[PDB]
Formats: structure tokens, sequence, C-alpha cells
């Protein structure tokens, strides 16, 4: 899957305004306050969420994310069509294919309802693989020899798809650290 590597740039036009993106659009973290930026149609308004600029219409695509020091986060892909504005449940039923950590050490897949995961090694790095034609998205524990964390299959897929990130909420005080997309 390593050879299907893709270079992803976070899109500030989708970014929830509490989010702070590094200049190179390779890092995202949650600010202590809220940016003043357009209320445009792509912007996630309710939750600290951001997409990659990239759209996947076909083919196989792979990337990695550092989560070192983080008590919560959310990673995966979603339909370009997913709703941006207002409250919703993160799941395949809303057109997102994600896993997450919340409340330090509780890992779960975004099934409806959510599936708790039994991991042997807390991941410091997460790999995300998309096979469009096979309607598949899978999550590997880079820290544990690239062991499969979880796989969504028979996803079908018709629209364009988007990479998806949240550095999580900081209700904790201790989730300040950013997500980082690893150079590969
Ligand atoms: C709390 N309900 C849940 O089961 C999960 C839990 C969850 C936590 C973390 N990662 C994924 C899932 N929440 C959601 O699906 C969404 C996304 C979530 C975000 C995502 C990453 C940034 C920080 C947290 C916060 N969340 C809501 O708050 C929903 C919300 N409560 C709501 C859903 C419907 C109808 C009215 C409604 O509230 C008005």
């Amino acid at each position: 899957h390593h050879h299907h590597m893709v270079h992803i740039t976070l899109d500030p036009d989708t970014a929830n305004p509490w989010l702070i993106l590094s200049e190179d659009r390779r890092q995202v973290r949650l600010g202590d306050t809220q940016q003043s930026i357009p209320g445009n149609e792509e912007r996630f308004d309710s939750y600290p969420m951001v997409l990659g600029a990239q759209h996947f219409h076909s083919g196989k695509h792979y990337w990695e994310v550092d989560v070192t020091g983080k008590e919560a986060w959310d990673l995966g892909v979603c339909r370009d069509s997913v709703r941006r504005k207002g409250h919703f449940l993160l799941s395949s039923k809303s057109g997102f294919w994600t896993i997450w950590l919340w409340n330090k050490q509780k890992y779960e897949a975004g099934t409806y309802p959510q599936t708790p995961l039994h991991l042997q090694v807390p991941p410091c790095q997460v790999g995300i693989f998309l096979d469009y034609e096979a309607g598949m998205v899978s999550f590997y524990n880079i820290t544990d020899h690239g062991s499969l964390i979880y796989s969504f299959s028979e996803c079908a897929f018709t629209g364009p798809l988007r990479p998806f990130f949240s550095p999580g909420f900081n209700d904790g005080g201790k989730n300040t650290a950013p997500l980082t997309l690893c150079p590969l």
C-alpha cells in the first residue's frame, strides 16, 4: 500500500474556524479562539473538522498521520456531498468512513452504531488506504507493523471522495498537539 502514496494538502476553505492550519497545510490543531473567515458552503461549522484539497474519483490512494501525544482525533474519507453545516453523527450512515480516539484510550470505528476496537499497541502513526473501485477504506497501526485497525468494505462509492481529519476537541486541556501528515 506504501507505493500508492498521495501528498495531501489540508483545505482552509473547509476548515472549521476554531482550527489552525500550519503554512504548509500538512498540520491541523484546535485554536484557543475562532478565526474570522467566510461562512462559505464547504466550511464545517459545528465540529473541528477539515478536508484535504484532493478529490478521489477512482484508483488507489494512501497516506499517514502522526497522532503522538493526542487523547482524541478522527481520520478517514468522506463523500464530497457530506453536509458541512449543523450537527450530525459521524458514521458511514452520513457518508464518512472514519476511526477515532476519544477520552484517551477508547478507539472506535464509525459504523452505525460505532464499533469499539481492541488494539494491542496504541498507534502513534495511522495509515489510511482507499481502494475506490473495491469500495474499501482501511486503517493500519504504523506503530504495530502496519496491523489492520479496521476496514470498511462493500462501500460501493459513486461521488468524488475527500480525505477527512479532526484533531478532536480539547475538553481535557491535554489534546493541544497537532495532527501531522507524514512525508512518506
Ligand atoms: C456524541 N454522539 C456520538 O455518538 C458521536 C461521538 C463521536 C466522538 C468523536 N468522534 C466521533 C464520534 N458524535 C458525533 O458523531 C458528532 C461528531 C463529534 C465530533 C467529531 C470530531 C471532533 C470532535 C467531536 C461530536 N458529535 C456530536 O456532537 C453529535 C451531536 N451531539 C448531535 C448528533 C445528532 C443530532 C444532534 C446532535 O447534537 C445537537
